[PDB]
């Protein structure tokens, strides 16, 4: 029963999708709100007829996302929950963004992908990824928001599962919206912060680290890290950057790097580490499918310690170390240092 | 916390997962590997892909359970993965390629516009009702055949130890495929006599099956229209996943054809979801609720409740005498149908 069971899973997988996307278009979790909404008025809400709303109602409670309480009433799951906008760990953002064509589209040619070894996102679009979101600023702030919903879960665990005490100055390089710098300046109260980000998503930095009351700690500055990484700071972060980028990109941005560590600078790659041997993962989001991910979109992909190390040692540094982060996260924190020769 | 998030991951990355199992079924990556641990070098040469690419595909099927990467470049199939090699007896392959053919999967791109028209999308994006469009073309009415063939292999198994037949002479299968269910009933039941009905195409790939089965001498394949009739004479009449297909008006004609064919002494036994008034997660291996959305978006077909459908076979001049259930792994019920006094 469980072999068959679990390919039919895997298959069906893209239905399942199309319910969620639908629920989030139609932004059904605000419609519905805290209580009980009757079917009748959430028809007239999104210009649906009550019986076909009825029936993806119906999908969305069996894929655990809403209740049936009684025939034609339906109450939000905490599942549910997170697509509502005003949510404080809302991953709304992030679901209308990984069902918005911009990422869908590329997964169509998968295969011509895994061919050219190059993204499909170009050829569909006309550029690559960040050259589009750059000129697509409605995007670009849905990106933003959608790393901030991603990123809570490793923002949450952070500061727990990592010492902070050593460092006067942090600087997060591609720090998208400070989600990450903020949460660990929130728990060390004598730590200053920089974000490193683009023109475009550095303005999202600004506000989010206004709204946090981190702005006599944080500083906010767009540049280029294919230019020189500002130095100076005691501990550099990266999180989910290094995998957007193929070998010889990795390799720029962690010279650009090794430059602003000079002698006592410490480097933090938070990223997943794939094992040598591929096998199924505890991780809320899959890291093989982040792999393909990361090559549709933008020619990136995962990889191990031994493959990274190798990287690390065309910029002149070195994995110091490897920490985990609980299970569900599925990101770890390499310590990467310069190489003494 | 933890797990509403989680599971609202799964829900969002299914169509990504679906893509990655479509590029193996297509890639025919099951047969290539087979019984033995497969070198990636070696499957690369089979699917004209190269090394890098191919193995980050297959570390994704090892982390979706479908192979296992014993050492690196090094990958066996699991249970599951097996499934989808031609020569299992219980293959899922032609199911796998129908399920993720643009057929059935552009209709679920416009699956907003169904539910507010209440109509099939299908037609518009190729020309024809479903059932048109496959007496039209042959390939797809092949893989079709196969397709039902593969989901109806749990009932199949199972049909036998939760259904008596004894009682029995002569059975006939109403839209009965390739024959799948009816050649599982007489293998289990020596002294009982089949007949498929079905249409001319189908039938074709039904009579090809009785006779690879050896059954030709107690299984007997006649073709023609159950909107105009179901051949008479027989003691019990199956219908499974039929009704489903159509709509409330087609499924009543359908049921007047049965009526007619019941006469007396006739037993007729409705295998298919019944949906509970209330809509709840479901351990079934393929969710009712999709189906139900399945239906729409292919054929304006919807999967119904007891009390919905038991009106219908009042309208028929039928009355539903009870409703048993099948392992709750398989999704569908066995509801017994005879004639109203
Ligand atoms: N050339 C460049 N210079 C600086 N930042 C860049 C860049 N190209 C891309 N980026 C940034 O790199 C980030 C990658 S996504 C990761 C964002 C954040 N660290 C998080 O984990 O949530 C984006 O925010 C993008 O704006
Ligand atoms: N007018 C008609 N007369 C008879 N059979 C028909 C029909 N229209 C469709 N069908 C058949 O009805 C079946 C519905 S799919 C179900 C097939 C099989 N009972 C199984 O469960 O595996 C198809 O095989 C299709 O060919
Ligand atoms: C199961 C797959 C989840 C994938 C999550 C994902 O894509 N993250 C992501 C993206 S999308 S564009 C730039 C980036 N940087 C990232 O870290
Ligand atoms: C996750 C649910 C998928 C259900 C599979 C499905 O729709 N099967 C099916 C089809 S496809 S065309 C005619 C039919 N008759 C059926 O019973
Ligand atoms: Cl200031
Ligand atoms: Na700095």
């Amino acid at each position: 029963a469980g072999a068959r069971s679990l390919l039919m899973q895997r298959l069906f997988g893209s239905r399942v999708t199309e319910v969620l996307a639908a629920m989030a278009r139609l932004d059904l979790a605000d419609a519905i709100g805290d209580g009980i909404a009757d079917v009748h008025d959430l028809a007239r809400s999104c210009d649906l007829p009550a019986d076909g709303l009825h029936r993806l109602l119906r999908a969305l409670a069996g894929l655990g996302m809403c209740e049936e309480s009684e025939p034609g009433k339906f109450a939000l799951t905490a599942s549910g929950a997170l697509l509502r906008k005003d949510h404080p760990e809302s991953v709304y953002d992030f679901a209308r963004f990984h069902t918005a064509p911009e990422t869908t589209r590329p997964w169509t040619n998968l295969e011509q992908a895994l061919r050219t070894g190059r993204p499909t996102f170009d050829e569909h679009f006309g550029s690559p990824l960040y050259e589009y979101m750059a000129g697509h600023p409605e995007l670009s702030a849905r990106f933003a928001a959608a790393m901030r919903g991603e990123s809570l879960a490793t923002a949450d665990t952070i500061a727990e599962h990592y010492d902070f005490s050593p460092y006067r100055t942090v600087t997060d390089v591609g720090g998208g919206d400070g989600t990450l710098i903020t949460a660990i300046l929130r728990r060390h109260p004598d730590l200053r912060g920089t974000i490193f980000e683009t023109p475009e998503i550095a303005e999202r930095a600004a506000e989010r680290v206004r709204a946090a009351g981190l702005h006599d700690r944080c500083a906010v500055v767009s540049g280029d890290f294919f230019d020189l990484v500002p130095g100076g700071a005691d501990l550099y972060l990266v999180k989910s950057t290094l995998h957007n980028w193929d070998d010889e990109h990795v390799v720029r941005i962690l010279s650009s790097c090794r430059t602003a560590l000079a002698d006592r600078g410490r480097l933090l790659v938070i990223d997943v580490v794939l094992p040598d041997r591929a096998e199924p993962d505890p991780a809320e989001l899959n890291p093989y499918v982040k792999d393909l991910q990361m090559l549709v979109l933008l020619g990136g992909r995962e990889r191990t310690r031994a493959h990274l190390d190798r990287l690390c040692a065309r910029a002149g540094l070195v994995i110091d170390r490897v920490l985990p982060l609980p299970p569900h996260v599925g990101l770890s924190l390499t310590e990467v240092v310069p190489a003494p020769a």
